[PDB]
């Protein structure tokens, strides 16, 4: 493999994070005050890393940080029940850990932390974060295994109820690549509805990485994936591989959802920057 | 050095009843007056045969239908095939299981092993809609030789918008000690899709919920979409890498968790305490 | 393996197809005028094959052909946006390609096209084909890998909203086999609803082929599979294996759906043609 690959983990990392009310009534996470986003910023670590997150709640209601997949003690689970949320104006340090896979004392195989995961609020509106998730308090987390192939770019697509990334219907988001780029997609679902994520012109493996290890990998190859609230998966594709440049739609394939605006464009450009037809 | 399942091939006999419960629910049991919702766990090894003498103590027809396991049409539990049971009647159902292996044509026949379930097929409608709603469902585990055995098995059924037909916000809660090998059988019934989530723990999305080793490509998840009659299971080490605590499990459909589809996996320290209580 | 198996692909194939309004208001695809069907005809190719489809729209509204899984250039994506649909009475040639898996220049493993796929309209009623799909413009596509086991027969089961193959409730379809037949099912979902496909007396592997490669195959074995709009999977079973002859139900296991008529029969006959009980 002459693609770039992830190194062995084991670093201690520190991060500052905020929750902020946005002017339009949404709520977002950010690494810097005044720079919150929906979805929140991507967090990327290597198996074995530890992450300490000093989280400041700048809002006038309690809020928290809850993460899927990664190791955390009960004091970092982000729930009111376990006294793990954060009062208005307060600050709390959360700790997320990750571990490599390996053989247990009893001979069984402990799975590693690697995967496409996500974080979100757990106390805004209800004790399950229903109002916080609705308002935009969610973001992606990637844990890489040593040797995983690294992409040119990562895009995050969140089906939150009947919106993509809390955007107005029929406003994408769109993103751009050049034929041949290695593009990574993190796909997260939140809210009340099931969805089916579909991409024109591209396909991926329904496994941890979205990639086949080789000719022995039995994972199915798909272009359409059912998802429900708090499901997270990811994959990498070679933009335009075997199909060329174009305005490649991605959308939820539930027909009513598609018709109501759950559609975006994967704009794959020729080496001269053009898109066939535009 | 964990305990593992032996090779199967025994003929087993079981008595089972369907009973109307005082509150209007219906449940299966191994003994009259000891019916439960979910019904009792049935556990066999690949190659075993199970003969179930089933007695319907209710005033309506009822049946037993099973997923995954081999049965002849006379044991499919449907009215169509005359395998339901009249009120007060008794019928012997036979379920079989087989090991995987090579067919004459060189193809690979899959075994019966898996996390399965049984349920009524004739109460209320000819698809068991009323019987399932009333509580006539239960788990079945078929083990492959060499499968790792747990310390304890718990059954979690999302039946419409309830867990195990319980009132909203009443669990069920389960208890373990840090380090216990805990097995979960997860079954869905009714009209709704759900997403099963556990705080602090994760499992492999494959037959056993466990990876065979470094080559196992199965994804590792903590959130699984499920629909009516889906069944899966897994094993976790309670509190592994995360410690003791009151660990929530719930459906992650936001309205469903808000409406009460939540329980607690109470993982105790060796002194019996739960951090915070 | 002394079963029949798929050969290596790499042929250029040509096909004529039509879209046709049916007397009852449905719309169907066909290989010949007056022989349209819902589902449309099965298209079956080998990895490496190319397929040129000369598609004629005989209807009074625009219509198109969009395919999942297979390689196509943007000019064959079947969307209005990319000028890829067909005006009333018009004709257009679509090209679908397939490729085998293999090693990329960077050492990564490119997945092949093989799988259980499907095609459908993309412009009737809305720009996502909502009206065309509703009316019956969908059909199965199988791409075989060299060495794949070939069945005795293939049946296509489409959960389209709350119908099977657009049929009236409680009218099947029913299929017939003899104990020991190798039967292939292509299972496609369309519309607005999620479903769970269940077959009495039989089970399959939740992987690309529905079959285990051997004792090392980790895929789960199931008899109940959740599906959403534009999901497609398939499998092979040995009719009556270990269970014998009988009227074996298949249905959606959503209780309201089976009660409302999403039920059919897999009629597995003894060598004398009878079905136990009839
Ligand atoms: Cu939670
Ligand atoms: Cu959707
Ligand atoms: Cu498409
Ligand atoms: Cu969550
Ligand atoms: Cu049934
Ligand atoms: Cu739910
Ligand atoms: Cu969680
Ligand atoms: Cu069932
Ligand atoms: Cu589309
Ligand atoms: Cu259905
Ligand atoms: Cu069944
Ligand atoms: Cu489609
Ligand atoms: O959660
Ligand atoms: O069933
Ligand atoms: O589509």
């Amino acid at each position: 493999i002459t693609a770039r690959t992830a190194p062995a983990g084991g670093e201690v990392r520190h991060l500052k994070m905020y929750a902020e009310k946005l002017a339009d009534g949404q709520m977002g996470y950010g690494f810097e005050k005044g720079k919150a986003s929906v979805p929140g910023p991507l967090i990327e670590v290597n198996e074995g890393d530890t992450l300490h997150i000093e989280f400041t709640n700048t809002m006038d209601v309690r809020a928290s940080l809850h993460v899927h997949g990664l190791d955390y003690e009960i004091s970092s689970d982000g729930t009111a029940m376990n006294k793990s949320d954060v009062e208005p104006g307060g600050t709390r340090t959360y700790t997320w850990r990750t571990h490599k896979p390996g053989r247990r004392d009893d001979g069984t195989w402990r799975p590693g932390s690697a995967g496409y995961w996500h974080y979100h609020d757990h106390v805004v509106g209800t004790e399950h974060g229903t109002g916080g998730i609705r308002n935009g308090l969610y973001g992606p987390v990637i844990v890489r295994r040593k040797g995983d192939v690294l992409p040119d770019a990562t895009h995050t697509i969140v089906f939150n109820d009947m919106t993509i990334n809390n955007r107005k219907p029929h406003t994408g988001p769109d993103f751009e690549a050049t034929v041949g780029d290695r593009v990574e997609i993190v796909m997260i679902t939140h809210g009340e509805y099931y969805h089916t994520f579909h991409m024109h012109g591209h396909r991926w493996a329904d496994n941890r990485t979205g990639i086949l290890t080789g000719p022995d990998d039995p994972s199915r190859v798909i272009d359409n994936k059912i998802t429900g609230p708090a499901d997270s998966f990811g994959f990498q594709i070679i933009a335009g591989e075997g199909v060329g440049a174009g305005a490649w739609m991605y959308h939820c394939h539930v027909q009513f959802h598609s018709d109501m605006g759950m559609v975006g464009l994967f704009l794959v450009k020729k080496p001269d920057g053009t898109i066939p037809g535009y």
